[PDB]
């Protein structure tokens, strides 16, 4: 017996909404991806399976793109790599863009797999695609990713017997763009790319009252708030460092819609997010593109270099509550983490929770899973009162956004114990 159902809304097409009453931290749904791919960045680093790093990964002989942690994720992975491998291979020095990967795998699993739990709810098939709403321009870039996927494919994909019945590629890129999730790491780090068309039932809001987490490729969505029987279910489709003029843009560009949530009406927070000098903060958020895309190849002594130079700058300097300040703070605590310089990243870390606890309201898991690394911290270097504050923070906020089913909770509760034994030896 499902919590959700699927119904048709009065003007954002259709939508999930509560069977019966939810508490905050509910488990509603469950899935494995349709298909899925690692990101551009994370390619070589992570499993493409699992979406673990492993220090050395296992390369596919056949294509040698594909690689893995382990035997058994390269033996598994092989039914759902196969004709893939083929193009890969064929196509050696090119690799295509993440969204024909992608779109790759859902013509293999709807033409080879049986059917898939993921659809239960909604298929591929029933994706909106807003084609009456996308610009010229954006009609000129689906066609671009048409001829792309007709290039890459050729091995395995011929002519139309070899799609699913009437499947059209522009049509099928166009769901792609405004129904693709981005798989992160337990880190909350961008790993991977994947449809879960079940899940694509829930409408955007900037407040609210669902929120998904991802265990590997395994997607759980949880009530965060109280929802009623007959409430219609909602996620953030994005960051919450983000001011009201910079989600319509991404609304409008990516999802085709205008969003008329309280907070979008009222500029809510764009105020505080945008103090400092601005000419400063221009420059920050300007350098925060190439931070971010050194981050998302795990470049993080270039990322650490770019963000002190911000951080502790000979010029003005920003408050630790404006989000591009935020954003380099984020980003240095990550790699001052996997570079090992935990007292630094801990100062970092330290300075983001305040800002996070005003940004990430309520139980958010971006938020949860922050506390639990500066408990981490505080854990690794004798601060065992206060780190164990944190933790219980952190499980306060991620028994909501993660639950029992996620294997972190697990890794949580361990420090949990470990922090409270070294109190109670007193
Ligand atoms: O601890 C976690 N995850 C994790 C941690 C917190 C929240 C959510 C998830 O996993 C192990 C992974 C191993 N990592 C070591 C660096 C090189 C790459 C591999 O990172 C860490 O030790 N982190 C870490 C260490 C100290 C303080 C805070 C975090
Ligand atoms: C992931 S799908 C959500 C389910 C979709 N309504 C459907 O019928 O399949 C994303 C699309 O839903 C619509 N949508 C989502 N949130 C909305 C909102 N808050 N207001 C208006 N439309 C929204 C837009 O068409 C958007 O591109
Ligand atoms: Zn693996
Ligand atoms: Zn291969
Ligand atoms: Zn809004």
């Amino acid at each position: 017996p499902l919590k959700v159902e699927k119904f048709a809304t009065a003007n954002r097409g259709n939508g999930l909404r509560a069977v019966t009453p939810l508490r905050p931290g509910e488990l509603l749904f469950r899935s494995d991806p349709l298909a899925y791919t690692v990101c551009k960045g994370s390619r070589g680093v992570v499993c493409d399976r699992c979406l673990l790093g492993k220090e050395k990964l296992m390369r596919c002989s056949q294509c040698r793109v594909a690689k893995y942690c382990s035997a058994k994720c390269q033996k598994k992975a092989w039914p759902d790599h196969k004709r893939e491998c083929k193009c890969l291979k064929s196509c050696k020095p090119r690799y295509p863009p993440d969204s024909v990967r992608l779109l790759g795998r859902v013509v293999f699993k709807l033409m080879d797999g049986a059917p898939s739990e993921s659809e239960k709810l909604y298929s591929f098939y029933d994706l909106e695609s807003n084609i009456n709403k996308l610009t010229e321009d954006r009609k000129e870039g689906l066609r671009q990713l048409v001829m792309t996927f007709q290039h890459f494919m050729r091995e395995e994909i011929q002519d139309a017997s070899q799609l699913p019945p009437a499947f059209d590629l522009f049509e099928a890129f166009a769901k792609v763009i405004c129904n693709s999730f981005t798989i992160c790491n337990a880190e909350m780090q961008e790993v991977g790319v994947g449809l879960y068309p079940s899940i694509s039932l829930l409408n955007h809001s900037c407040d609210p009252n669902c929120s998904i987490v991802f265990n590997g490729p395994h997607l759980l969505l949880r009530a965060v708030r109280d929802i009623e029987v007959g409430e219609e279910l909602t996620i953030c489709y994005l960051d919450m460092l983000m001011t009201s003029e910079e989600r319509r843009k991404q609304l409008r560009d990516q999802y085709c819609f205008e969003c008329d949530c309280f907070r979008c009406q009222t500029q809510d927070k764009d105020a505080d997010m945008l103090t400092g000098d601005e000419q400063v903060w221009k420059e920050v958020q300007e350098s925060l593109k190439k931070i971010e895309e050194l981050k998302a190849h795990w470049k993080w002594e270039q990322v650490l270099a770019m963000c002190q130079a911000i951080i502790s700058s000979n010029s003005e300097r920003l408050p630790d509550i404006n989000i591009y300040q935020l954003k380099v703070l984020d980003c240095a605590m990550d790699a001052c983490i996997n570079l090992g310089l935990l007292e630094e990243a801990l100062f970092y870390g330290t300075r983001t929770m305040e800002p996070y606890r005003i940004f990430f309201p309520g139980s958010h898991p971006v938020r949860g899973v922050q506390v639990m690394k500066v408990g981490k911290l505080q854990l690794h270097q004798g601060m065992f009162p206060q780190a164990m504050k944190n933790l219980r923070l952190a499980f306060d906020i991620m028994r909501v956004t993660h639950g029992r089913e996620h294997s972190l909770i697990e890794d949580l509760i361990l420090l949990l114990e470990e922090c409270d034994a070294n109190i109670r030896a007193s």
